[PDB]
């Protein structure tokens, strides 16, 4: 019973303020303890799209009225009614490697999904204008999982491509984007637009605790108007913890533990690279670390992927490999998640995985 | 100041928040490691057995948490369901019924087919001569009529997908929680042979609609299609989960839902009493043995739609009958109670008489 962790599909439990959260949400159940008897508006309680339409305005750029937010029990729950809203017959797009669950999600509904491979910039605009899609679905500030950081200039190649034709959309999944290293944050694909072909979508999970499961979306007029012709929808989220959000970001609690987060993160991302160049000695190339609160191993050896994920078993070391992540080659790739993983686990966690590797 | 009739509405006064806040600081400490982990998809194991307990205590519902699914309401686990139905399926639903769920059907493809209501609810005569898929009813307190399904039919229906092959009944249990001067009745699912019962339920209703924590029970061949996907997360929070978790197993639950009986009882009561001395026999009061709500048919010339109009006129929030229609010189209108303060209905009941009339 004594596993460590280098989970992506985790969080620090210790470092979350749980103490202050339950103070905002008594504060804020309070405040409108009269509204809990009325079911939410169902795009979300307007001040609480009002709260989260600063708070990523400021921290990422994006443009946005309040009216064009839907919140939001998750991404997929959005995913699925943006789905819903885009042309029933549209192509999409995502990454290669990407986000599985959503690529399940997109062929579950029966959608044709293209797939493009990446480059050194990102998700590759070469093959996106031969591949001929409609809507791309991208993650530019940490590219999920490999890591990859979109630099501007493909950003405005992604841009410029979707007015180049009507009916062209980016869906922009700002997963993990809220504590960038060392360089500075890019300001999203959704500020960089002027022709409001993006779809801008958020989390808290990985800020807060993934437990939560409040999420939003930014929709553009045409699709806003599309979701409003619906009338049936019905919102998600608890009206409480809608409210118990409000109430953390405009205290400034929010933007404080995201402060603290970020230095933490930061401090354990050297500690946990530095001990893995060590024991590792240079059989390991590390890639797509300067964002999110996961990057990439790669490793020299003959072992398959397969079998050090069961070594790694064998010496409680929860982790990931990254085939998990094709969608549809002897250097076996494992995804490192610093965000459970304690410390005082680094050190030995980085021997289990030496061990894992080789036995 | 306003006076609320809407059913979509409730108590606020009579919701223990502060006990509520106490379930939840209880399971919050007692769990405080697990909320740094995804919950299991189909939502936390200990979360679903304590659910699965009370219902079969409460509705004779006999099933296993394995086969359970928590959602964020009951649309989301609805969008799941069809997604997990064959794909091609009809689906048919009360008439007058749930009309969100009515659009969600139409707007995801779904061909379905309305079904009248007779005095022991849906038809069967229209369900047997229409030959859908899937059933979709509300036994304990039809909505919206509000008639009580008895025994006699829920065996009609279960004989019906019992004598052919991929026929299922969706039985949304919704707002059964209260039944006054009458008999609680065991549920579709509990007198079910061959697995042909999706039993589907919500604590909306009996906490605060705010809430947003729902559940479903699946049968196997359906949870064999839900464990094939292997994609989905959990859409309620895990606090969530756990603070209702404590909430049932320590009691709080049932001794809420005993508090509410009572006071809805009594407020039912000085209600309708109140309504045939407005009116006399000039109101109809239909569907008012279960539920949160009843209907009232008025003698009048008025269409509904100006009774509206002239009531919201009176600041007196109402809904009417044809709201529920799904596709008369007597109209119908619905009649919520929870969120109606006492001091409020003498003076509602009145404010109802001049709007009506003029
Ligand atoms: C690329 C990407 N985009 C968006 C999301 C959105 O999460 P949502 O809004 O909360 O529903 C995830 C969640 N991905 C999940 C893992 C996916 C997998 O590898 O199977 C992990 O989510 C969390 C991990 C740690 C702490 C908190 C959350 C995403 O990996
Ligand atoms: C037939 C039926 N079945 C299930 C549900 C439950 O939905 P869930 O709460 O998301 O799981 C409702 C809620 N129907 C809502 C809308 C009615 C309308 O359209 O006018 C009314 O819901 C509530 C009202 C007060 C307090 C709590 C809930 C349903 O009318």
């Amino acid at each position: 019973s004594d596993w460590i962790s280098f989970s992506h599909m985790s969080s620090d439990t210790d470092h979350f303020p749980i103490k202050s959260w339950f103070r905002c949400e008594q504060k804020a159940a309070s405040r409108s303890y009269a509204t809990l008897g009325d079911m939410s508006h169902p795009q979300g309680i307007y001040e609480v799209r009002a709260a989260i339409t600063r708070l990523i305005s400021l921290t990422r750029g994006v443009k946005c009225r309040p009216e064009q937010m839907i919140i939001g029990a998750g991404t997929q729950v959005l995913m699925q009614l943006l789905t819903e809203l885009l042309p029933k017959e549209a192509v999409y797009a995502m990454e290669e490697p990407g986000y599985r669950r959503m690529y399940q999600l997109l062929k579950n509904a029966g959608k044709q999904v293209k797939t493009i491979m990446l480059d050194e910039k990102g998700m590759s605009i070469a093959e996106i204008t031969r591949q001929q899609p409609d809507v791309l679905v991208t993650t530019p500030s940490h590219q999920f999982p490999s890591g990859t950081i979109m630099p501007v200039s493909r950003r405005i190649q992604l841009l410029n491509w979707a007015n180049e034709e009507p009916r062209r959309y980016i869906i922009e999944d700002d997963y993990d984007s809220e504590f960038t290293y060392d360089v500075e944050s890019i300001p999203a694909l959704q500020s960089l637009d002027r022709f409001q072909n993006v779809i801008y979508m958020g989390t808290f999970s990985k800020s807060l605790l993934p437990g939560l499961r409040i999420s939003y979306m930014v929709l553009p007029p045409e699709l806003l108007r599309a979701y409003k012709q619906r009338g049936y929808d019905l919102q998600t989220c608890s009206s409480l913890t809608q409210l118990t959000l409000q109430e953390f970001i405009e205290s400034g609690e929010y933007q404080k533990h995201i402060k603290k987060m970020k230095q933490h993160y930061k401090e354990k991302r050297e500690r946990l690279i530095t001990a893995l160049e060590a024991e590792f000695s240079g059989e390991v190339t590390v890639k797509g670390a300067n964002a999110g609160l996961h990057f990439v191993t790669e490793f020299d050896t003959r072992r398959t992927e397969q079998d050090i994920l069961s070594h790694a078993a064998g010496l409680q070391l929860e982790i990931f490999g990254m085939s998990r992540f094709n969608l549809k080659t002897g250097r076996p790739t494992l995804i490192i998640g610093f965000a459970r993983l304690k410390e005082e686990d680094i050190q030995e966690g980085v021997q289990r995985l030496f061990k894992a590797v080789y036995g």
